[PDB]
């Protein structure tokens, strides 16, 4: 989990920014 | 609507990642 | 890796289907 | 174009997952 946090947080952030573009 | 179905799918993908992450964190 | 394969394969497939919808 | 930038972003997300998975598999 510790080694995957940064990668998975970045993926969560990328999806969050994409959702905001649809608005 | 295509845009509405896209928006709902993106919201569902965000939630799928949240649940995957919650499972890895716990534990 | 063994325990995450099914989850990550499903995520890869979901993105693949979404890309196909844009066509 | 919005649709073109969306398509490119989705292609890039697919690739980001492929590279993440390749890193976990190797090893």
């Amino acid at each position: 989990a510790d080694e995957x946090y940064k990668e998975x947080e970045d993926x969560q952030e990328r999806x969050r920014k994409x959702r905001k573009k649809x608005r």
